[PDB]
């Protein structure tokens, strides 16, 4: 037993990370087959990153302007092109470490592992959720652009995120691996802001089920509630509405614990109105919302990946 | 910016994990050079694990009783020996993936990354602290024994932990890689219990400095305190005593923020006596104690590993 914010093993992704330097900008790239993927603002400079015109900037570039460091070995760039907000640098060598992979775009509420990287070298790994406002609460410093987020499903890495920027509230924004931003953000230095977030209701319920599975039961009660009456409380506390599909997705957790989904909602209702009163749930004094039902089933059952 | 519970990249360790099966017990082993390391209770059975005599049990074993699966390839065991609570299985093949490594024993209060494994296959990675009572609050199910904890320091993996068991409170106990248990636990099924824990004071202060670096400042104050008067409050709230060396270790964080260590103690004192009053620190409603000063400096500065 026990319950931890757990990332996927990062080894398959570590073998794809490279360093991309252009001008005085160094960031990370993702090397799959004979392509290196990286944020397009690597082609920018100081006075560029204001309201840049990346098509103009890119046509002024040459293959040899892009220095690609795969560890202690330089990769020759033989072509370049822009795809939305990412660059695709064609290199003369296919990555012999290329795992089988997919480029997937995730939904707010879903989670993924981030391999934070600097100068092409992995620094750490942690779990993030896509917030309802399409930001992520990460840990990113200068030089971390091009770090990717991913999930693993048996032997296949599903890349879902490339890091591009921090917003003024300290949260982070980036793209899918096709270069399309999550949320209404642009890779310019403007006065853009996150905008209002909500709590991921279905995830909080999943985490409550994780707690019960692990022996935290004090928040349970004989009360129940209808979906509609629960959702008026959710709205009041800036929680996302709970749909019937969310109830369906929680079914296996409900069946394992023997606590009906709607009964757990009644428990969440009471926690929202009364707080916790000095008690904790799974070592937390806050209702946690960055674990999906899948995450709970995976950890409380022990799935692996080859 | 941002602050996350961050593990080390796990790739170097993933290449060492194997499956060890003996009788009807399957667990994980750690394959370094031509030795596989695993918990010695793999040689036990159901009626064995009560008050077993492992020397007697081991002399009754044969090299061929140990099935070692390195992925889809079987490793021939050519020798075996017991070292305290671990087995060393000599195999005919050296692991060509062996990273440079060390076997180190850590102190309570220090942190490490755990690569949770089942059937020799990595499942996830997360950060743990050695509690003052020599347990760890992990996430471990049946089959996870032999998963290791580790730190990475440039290119070198310092293995500090092998998993053996869960205690009745849901916390976890294991050994260093020389097979010596952390704390007063034995690899028998007895009525052993964790015993009383304390909060790691120096780590809480480090995390408060992490908060300030990341813009959470509401808990700061003009008050100060002496080390002695702080330590009477620490004792009252079941916090570990703060030593002058702890103050020294916090020096760089103090110097970066411009908040004297003893002034941050005064802030912790007030948080201990008043609570947080509905506010959070780094997304937590509890004082967090599983980040060392090193962890904070590493994350709030961006060190990597090759
Ligand atoms: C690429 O390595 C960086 C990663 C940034 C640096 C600090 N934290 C990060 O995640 N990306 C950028 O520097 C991008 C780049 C231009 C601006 N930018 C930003 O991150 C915006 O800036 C900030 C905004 C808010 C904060 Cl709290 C901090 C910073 Cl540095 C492009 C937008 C072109
Ligand atoms: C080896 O894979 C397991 C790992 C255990 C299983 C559940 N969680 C874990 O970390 N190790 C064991 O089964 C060891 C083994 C005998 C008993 N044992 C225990 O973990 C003790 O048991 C438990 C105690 C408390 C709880 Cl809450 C659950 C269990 Cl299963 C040796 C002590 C020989």
């Amino acid at each position: 037993s026990g319950f931890r914010k757990m990332a996927f093993p990062s080894g398959k992704v570590e073998g794809c990370m490279v360093q991309v330097t252009c001008g005085t900008t160094t960031l990370n790239g993702l090397w799959l087959d004979d392509v290196v993927y990286c944020p397009r603002h690597v082609i920018c400079t100081s006075e560029d990153m204001l309201n840049p015109n990346y098509e103009d900037l890119l046509i002024r570039k040459s293959n040899h302007n892009f220095l690609v460091q795969a560890g202690n070995v330089q990769l020759r760039v033989i072509g370049h092109s822009m795809q939305n907000c990412v660059l695709k640098l064609k290199v003369d060598t296919a990555n012999p470490k290329t795992p089988k992979y997919k480029f997937v775009r995730i939904q707010p509420g879903q989670t993924f592992s981030v391999l934070a990287c600097y100068n092409g070298s992995p620094s750490g790994v942690y779990q993030c959720a896509m917030r309802p406002n399409f930001t992520i609460k990460g840990s990113f410093l200068n030089g971390s652009c091009g770090s990717v987020g991913f999930n693993i499903d048996y032997d296949c890495v599903s890349f879902c995120y490339m890091h591009h920027m921090e917003l003024p509230t300290g949260v982070h924004a980036g793209t899918d691996l096709e270069g399309n931003f999550y949320g209404p953000f642009v890779d310019r230095q403007t006065a853009q802001a996150a905008g209002t977030d909500t709590t991921i209701t279905v995830n909080v319920l999943a985490w409550l089920y994780a707690a019960v599975i692990n022996g935290d039961r004090w928040f349970l009660n004989r009360f129940t509630t209808t979906l509609n009456d629960f959702n008026l409380v959710a709205m009041k506390y800036n929680y996302e509405p709970l749909t019937q599909d969310h109830v369906d997705i929680l079914g296996p957790l409900s069946a394992q614990t023997g606590i009906a989904v709607l009964d757990m909602c009644a428990s969440l209702k009471e926690l929202l109105q009364n707080g916790m009163n000095g008690r904790t749930i799974l070592g937390s004094a806050l209702l946690e919302d960055e674990f999906t039902p899948f995450d709970v089933v995976r950890q409380c059952s022990g799935v692996t990946f080859q």
